[PDB]
């Protein structure tokens, strides 16, 4: 199953919608620009399984995305272990533009 996830509100507000998503493995979540790029996603690595930096980074979208319904999608594959997985958006973060996946399993 793939999980669309917008970025921006279509009103403008700097938020993810929607914000949770549950995924089972192999899943797939797919985040699109919506409404007052840029915006960008990074997985806090404190707020991921085993506090993990290099799952962290693994599942981050760093640069900036600046187009019209650009999209980033993450596969969930068996080197993603369950639990949940919290993210930003660092142009929005203080806004409280954050999300939340969880891996069931
Ligand atoms: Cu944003």
């Amino acid at each position: 199953e793939t999980f669309t996830v917008k970025m921006g509100a279509d009103s403008g507000l700097l938020q993810f919608e929607p914000a949770n998503v549950t995924v089972h493995p192999g899943d797939t979540v797919k985040w699109v620009n919506n409404k007052l790029p840029p915006h960008n996603i990074l997985f806090a690595a404190k707020q991921v399984p085993g506090a993990s930096k290099e799952l962290a980074d693994k599942l981050s979208h760093s640069q900036l995305m600046f187009s019209p319904g650009e999209s980033y999608e993450i596969t969930f594959s068996s080197d993603f272990p369950a639990g949940t997985y919290t993210y930003y958006c660092a142009p929005h973060r203080g806004a409280g533009m954050v999300g939340k996946i969880t891996v069931e399993g």
